[PDB]
């Protein structure tokens, strides 16, 4: 008797003093305090203040610049629409919901804001997957004569869309299903009731082999491989000062895009393996979710590291920022 159900719901809070109102509508204050509701309002403007620009400058400087419109950036462009369907999808409708302490639009705005902010953060997750392997391909060249073109790019952009419609379109139809979460102001895949009538159990396992392990697998080879191909070739021209210089900031690089990653799944790991042990307790709205209100980050600091650190995209935006100059 953790929570309260209803149809199309699950409320983390017992009903047996009667306060439980439908996250569709009343206001879920004895969840938490209505300057708890403002301060994920607050948290909602960061994201949307700081989101939005850095994604939309992407998109903007690439018009601007055609050194910039390259085969292997095609997958970071992807990346800024992705943070920009987070941005608006789920960071935008949040912060309306947040002022009114729940959904306000109802289960089929539930369907909506679920599957656009899921699909944005999937879209995301495989772009940072994509270029782990176009990377890969193109330094450690796994294919004896090949060669990365505009055709291939694209491949792995719709390789992208498939792969997050795969996850964002089953509960839309019938295999898992969107509920409000949390604070109950935004919606997402229902991780916190075994609904045995949308088999929620068997979606879980496979949200959590396709899209959470085998993410981390692939991350984790192709950039190992690449920082060992890399460090093999360095150690053979050690008589080159450039070449140890670029083997040593690419090697600073996946680290840094490795713990990037990792600092965004880790929680979900942990967070899952307490709730594997411990399958006793009941979990407040915040905890199963403490994952994904730090995951909602990634829309900021994603472009900052893929592509402010990008040595031509930095100069693009200065000089589109300084209004040609500089
Ligand atoms: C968490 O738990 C609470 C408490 O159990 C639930 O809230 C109750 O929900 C029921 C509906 O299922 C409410 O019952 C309905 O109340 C209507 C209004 O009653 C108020 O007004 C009348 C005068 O009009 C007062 O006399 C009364 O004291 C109330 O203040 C009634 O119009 C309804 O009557 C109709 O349905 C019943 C059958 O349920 C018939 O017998 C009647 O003839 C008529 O057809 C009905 O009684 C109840 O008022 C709610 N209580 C509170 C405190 O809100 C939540 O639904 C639950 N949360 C979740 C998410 O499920
Ligand atoms: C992009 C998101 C749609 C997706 C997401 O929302 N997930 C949360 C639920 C999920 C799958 C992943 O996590 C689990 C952990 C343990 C057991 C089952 C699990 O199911 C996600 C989020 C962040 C990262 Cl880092 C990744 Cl790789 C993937
Ligand atoms: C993000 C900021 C972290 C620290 C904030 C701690 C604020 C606690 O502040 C207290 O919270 C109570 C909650 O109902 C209020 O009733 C009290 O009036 C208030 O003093
Ligand atoms: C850009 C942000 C605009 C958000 C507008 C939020 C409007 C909140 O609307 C308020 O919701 C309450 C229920 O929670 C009602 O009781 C109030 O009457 C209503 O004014
Ligand atoms: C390094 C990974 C980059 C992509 C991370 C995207 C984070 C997605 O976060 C997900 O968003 C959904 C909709 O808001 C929620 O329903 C899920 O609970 C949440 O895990
Ligand atoms: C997922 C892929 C992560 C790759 C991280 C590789 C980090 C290697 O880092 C390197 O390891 C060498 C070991 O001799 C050290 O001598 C170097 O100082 C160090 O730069
Ligand atoms: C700094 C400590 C933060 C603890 C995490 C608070 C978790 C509250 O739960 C939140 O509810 C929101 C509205 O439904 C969702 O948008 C968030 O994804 C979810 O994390
Ligand atoms: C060239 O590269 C620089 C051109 C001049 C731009 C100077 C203005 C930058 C100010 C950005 C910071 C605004 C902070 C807003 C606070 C919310």
């Amino acid at each position: 008797m953790c929570g309260t159900e209803g149809p199309n719901f699950y409320v983390p809070f017992s009903n047996k003093t009667g306060v439980v109102r439908s996250p569709f509508e009343a206001p879920q204050y004895y969840l938490a305090e209505p300057w708890q509701f403002s301060m994920l309002a607050a948290y909602m403007f960061l994201l949307i203040m700081l989101g939005f620009p850095i994604n939309f400058l992407t998109l903007y400087v690439t018009v601007q610049h055609k050194k910039l419109r390259t085969p292997l950036n095609y997958i970071l462009l992807n990346l800024a629409v992705a943070d920009l369907f987070m941005v608006f999808g789920g960071f935008t409708t949040t912060l309306y919901t947040s002022l009114h302490g729940y959904f306000v639009f109802g289960p089929t705005g539930c369907n909506l804001e679920g599957f656009f902010a899921t699909l944005g953060g999937e879209i995301a997750l495989w772009s940072l997957v994509v270029l782990a392997i176009e990377r890969y391909v193109v330094v450690c060249k796994p294919m004896s004569n090949f060669r990365f073109g505009e055709n291939h790019a694209i491949m792995g952009v719709a390789f992208t869309w498939v792969m997050a419609l795969a996850c964002a379109a089953p509960p839309l139809v019938g295999w898992s299903r969107y509920i409000p979460e949390g604070m109950q102001c935004s919606c997402g895949i229902d991780y916190y009731t075994p609904h045995e009538e949308t088999n929620n159990e068997s979606f879980v396992i496979y949200m959590f082999v396709v899209h959470f392990i085998i993410p981390l697998i692939v991350i984790f080879f192709c950039y190992g491989q690449l920082v060992f191909t890399v460090k093999e070739a360095a150690a053979q021209q050690q008589e080159s000062a450039t070449t140890q210089k670029a083997e040593k900031e690419v090697t600073r690089m996946v680290i840094i895009m490795v713990i990037a990653f990792l600092i965004c799944w880790l929680p979900y790991a942990g967070v899952a393996f307490y709730i594997f042990t411990h399958q006793g307790s009941c979990f407040g709205p915040i905890f199963m979710t403490i994952p994904a209100f730090f995951a909602k980050t990634s829309a900021v600091y994603n472009p900052v590291i893929y592509i402010m650190m990008n040595k031509q995209f930095r100069n693009c935006m200065v000089t589109t920022l300084c209004c040609g100059k500089n």
